[PDB]
């Protein structure tokens, strides 16, 4: 992590870099987790352009430890591989001793604000619909486990949350919602085995929110892939919509906010679900259909119930992982995700769409 030694690993990692020497070449640290720390390297323009270097940029990883990863860190390098090999996620380009060298995306992640723009809303649903018809349009590694992802993060999370004694003001009683956790997972089992399309399962990004969203050329690209795996297509969708209205741009404390009031309103989700149809069916994109679209919103509703309580336990988590560093409140974020399902759940009640759900 030292700079020096970031400039020499990237100088023969990178082809054509050997060219240069360290003074050619900057560091930037740019935002990084406690599995990774992440650096900006790139040859100084007027260098590149006397060299004439096409390949100014590299994103710089180097690897955290494994315990510490909140997704699966075993089968993280491989997914993203694949990913790569499809020209889905950011290309691969070498690796080295402790962490691995990407592509640099030119651009800037998407804001909240551009959630409400219509036309990148369509553009963000003809990505996903085309992204999820990778798993019938080519070959994915046979030995993958094809589990929905929403059962692993719920249960592995669950257990983890459930395996603390303190749990003091995240809830007084966290174990009402690790008993909600156990009446979705019942009821989505036999949710999901009706009929609709919404219930597909493919492979997944399951952490789909704005700053995931490159919007690099006008053309939107995923990034992260960490997270990703078979799922119920509903569950990437509802994760987006739920994200309309978290604001994690907010630069004090806690450093987020929430608008429910933003929530992307019932037009811009039938324009999404239409435009979404119309990339994730091809020989016959018919699904204009009403009742199709009413039942498939349904769908993603329901699966946004489960997504409040996990990322709820993946935030108690983080929160006893961390200390002050980067001040996000993980403990108010999950309380207000635990608030956020109540509401759903009283919501779908309300319209009686988790009969039997056992309240
Ligand atoms: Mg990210």
């Amino acid at each position: 992590t030292d700079p020096l030694y970031i400039k020499k690993i990237c100088l023969e990692k990178v082809h054509d870099w050997s060219r240069c020497n360290e003074d050619d070449v900057c560091v930037n640290q740019i935002l990084s987790g406690l599995t990774n720390q992440l650096f900006e390297v790139s040859i100084k323009e007027d260098t590149a352009i006397e060299y004439r270097i096409t390949r100014r940029h590299v994103l710089f990883r180097i690897y955290g430890k494994d315990v510490d990863a909140l997704y699966n860190p075993l089968s993280e390098f491989e997914v993203y591989k694949t990913m790569s090999k499809y020209r889905i996620a950011p290309l691969l380009l070498n690796t080295f001793d402790g962490g691995r060298i990407e592509e640099w995306l030119y651009g800037d992640p998407l804001s909240i604000d551009d959630l409400k723009n219509k036309s990148i809303l369509v553009g963000i649903a003809n990505v996903l619909g085309k992204f999820h018809t990778l798993s019938r349009k080519r070959h994915l590694p046979e030995h993958w486990d094809k589990t929905p992802c929403v059962f692993k993060m719920m249960d592995r999370w669950r257990l983890a949350v459930s395996n603390y004694k303190n749990l003091d003001k995240v809830t007084l009683d966290i174990n009402k919602y690790i008993q909600e956790s156990h009446k979705f997972l019942k009821f989505i089992k036999i949710y999901t085995q009706i009929e609709n399309i919404a219930n597909d399962i493919v492979f997944c990004h399951n952490d789909l929110q704005e700053n995931n969203i490159m919007n690099t050329n006008k053309c939107l690209r995923l990034i992260d892939f960490e997270y990703s795996g078979y799922n119920f297509l509903s569950a990437d969708i509802a994760n987006f919509f739920i994200e309309t209205t978290i604001d994690y741009s907010y630069n004090a404390y806690p450093f987020f906010i929430i608008n429910k009031k933003n929530y992307i309103s019932y037009e811009s989700r039938i324009l999404f679900v239409t435009t979404y149809l119309s990339k994730y069916l091809d020989d016959s994109t018919a699904a204009s259909d009403q009742d199709i679209i009413d039942q498939f919103l349904e769908a993603i509703e329901v699966q946004a119930l489960g997504l409040h309580l996990i990322w709820a336990f993946w935030s108690i988590i983080r929160g006893y992982q961390t200390k002050s560093y980067n001040e996000f409140d993980f403990f108010l974020y999950a309380k207000e995700r635990l608030k956020m399902y109540d509401e759903q759940k009283q919501y779908l009640m309300s319209k009686n769409i988790i009969k039997d759900y056992d309240d």
